[PDB]
């Protein structure tokens, strides 16, 4: 009840800042997960010994690949959380739980496969969700965890409650399909400049709630230029691992999978920038203008891509 979290100064300063790095000790990453639940919900919103064998459990069923690893998952929640303390009055006591934990949760048990790789290769979970092959698998997943026996960290809830937290996870975590953020972003657009923008329409909350999780998934582009880079290594090393498995289906990857074209990546940087992680953080910053400097941190390393291109500098890879 009296048992607050505490970190270090530097990280207790930088924690607060969009662009904290949660740092290469894997045993306080569940420490600063705690810590920004007690902050961003309060010390009351979980049995803190049901959260603890709840984010136990999470870390479990991430697995040892490049990328969607549980420091993916970290990462992510900590993206969430700036947003959240950023934006303190627009958001419901459920949303903040719901969200915390949606993110954690958004990418429990990746292989570190696109959903076009299980269809291709005709992967079990592909005949059983057609659609958001591993976000529907990504929310099964966080469903058989909540019903672990003594990790409900949701049980003080209303039977009501409870399935408002539910579904808010549910449309967390299929919003993280990257296929539906671009019609998602489109229509928000729409709404802003029309003037139509309701967060007291429930179906409009929901886009708002998607494109924040669609930031939160991206923000590895969001941090200082050098966490950036060495992230991108990670991303492409389980991108050419997905292409090679392609080679092995008898299928040509598209160049950005193709380990035998990373002298093509920098450009593919830039369209990613331009097509993807810089139209997602614009509407995202005139929705909630406290999220600028997503946009600004985004626009940053753009440009640091920029330089790789004009041999004004070189990522090693
Ligand atoms: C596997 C192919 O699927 C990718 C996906 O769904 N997620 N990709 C996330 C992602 C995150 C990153 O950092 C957070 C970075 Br860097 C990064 O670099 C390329 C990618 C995908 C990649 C590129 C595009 N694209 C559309 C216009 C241009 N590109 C669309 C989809
Ligand atoms: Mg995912
Ligand atoms: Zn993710």
């Amino acid at each position: 009840g009296l048992m607050q979290f505490t970190l270090p100064v530097r990280l207790c300063k930088e924690i607060e800042l969009f662009h904290f790095d949660i740092g290469p000790f894997e045993n306080m990453w569940p420490g600063i997960f705690v810590y920004m639940v007690h902050r961003s919900c309060g010390t009351s919103c979980f049995e803190l010994e049901k959260l603890c064998r709840f984010i136990m459990s999470v870390k479990k069923n991430y697995r040892r690949v490049p990328y969607h690893n549980w420091k993916h998952a970290v990462t992510v929640a900590h993206c969430m959380y700036a947003i959240l303390q950023n934006n303190h009055t627009l958001f419901t006591d459920l949303e903040r739980k719901g969200l915390l934990i949606a993110c954690l949760c958004h990418d429990l048990d990746h292989r570190g496969f696109s959903n076009s790789y299980l269809q291709k290769f005709d992967h079990p979970l592909a005949a059983l969700y057609s659609t958001s092959t591993m976000e529907q698998h990504h929310f099964s997943q966080t469903v058989s965890i909540l019903q672990l026996e003594g990790h409900n960290i949701f049980s003080t809830l209303s039977s009501s409650e409870y399935e408002q937290v539910l579904e808010i996870i549910r449309k967390a975590i299929i919003a993280t399909d990257l296929a539906l953020y671009f019609g998602n972003r489109k229509q928000l657009e729409e709404m802003y400049q029309t003037g139509s923008l309701n967060l007291n329409n429930q179906s409009h909350r929901d886009r708002v709630i998607g494109l924040m999780m669609t930031a939160c998934d991206l923000c590895s582009v969001t941090k200082l230029w050098p966490v950036t880079k060495l992230t991108a290594n990670d991303i492409y090393a389980e991108f050419w691992a997905e292409g090679d498995e392609m080679k092995k289906l008898g299928i040509q990857p598209i160049p950005m999978m193709d380990r035998d074209k990373k002298d093509e990546v920098p450009q593919g940087q830039l369209g990613f920038y331009n097509a993807v992680a810089i139209p997602c953080y614009t509407t995202l910053t005139q929705i909630l203008p406290p999220t600028e400097p997503l946009l600004k941190a985004c626009r940053d390393n753009l440009s640091q891509w920029e330089k790789v291109i004009r041999g004004e500098e070189t990522a090693t890879w």
